[PDB]
């Protein structure tokens, strides 16, 4: 309740007209959200430790960082699919505003996704759902889990796979 009254006062003739008032105002919304580094640390353990059938793994690139930017995402192929029985490496960049906005994900290995290029592996957030409508509950595991989920679908599980699990860069 912004105002200019606490208890007492003095001098007051017009209690309706403006006369001369200048209250400090600008914004009209607060900023609520879960800590960024927190998700990284908590998710760092969950990813490094392991997941259901180890379908993916979101570990750290350099075990000597602070904000944990250069991430690494592993992925396994699901039986009964073009990708089935095929590992996949990834690198997720998370800097300014990560769990609050679409991260910069890029496949290191050789992968072919409708939203991910077949040269560098830059995962386009326009194609990826989790990235398009990125939320606060999303994380690296969600990114890896979601993208891989599409790979299992008929859409991505039809594209021609590479003749090896080599990376994209030398």
């Amino acid at each position: 309740m912004p105002g200019e009254v606490q208890a007492s006062y003095l001098k007051s003739q017009s209690k309706l007209s403006d006369e001369g008032r200048l209250e400090p105002r600008k914004f009209h919304c607060k900023g609520v959200k879960v800590p960024r580094n927190f998700r990284l640390l908590e998710e760092l353990e969950e990813g490094q430790k392991g997941v259901g059938d180890g379908t993916v793994s979101w570990g750290l690139e350099d075990d000597e960082d602070m904000t944990l930017t250069r991430w690494t995402g592993m992925i396994i192929g699901p039986p009964r699919t073009i990708y089935e029985n095929r590992i996949y490496s990834l690198k997720i960049e998370c800097g300014p505003k990560y769990p609050e906005a679409p991260p910069f994900v890029r496949f290191v290995t050789k992968i072919n996704m409708n939203g991910v290029n077949s040269s560098n592996g830059v995962v386009d957030p326009r194609a990826i759902s989790v990235l398009a409508k990125w939320q606060n509950s999303y994380s690296i595991k969600v990114v890896l889990q979601e993208l891989r989920r599409l790979m299992m679908s008929k859409e991505n599980m039809k594209l021609p796979q590479p003749p090896e699990g080599q990376c994209y860069s030398n």
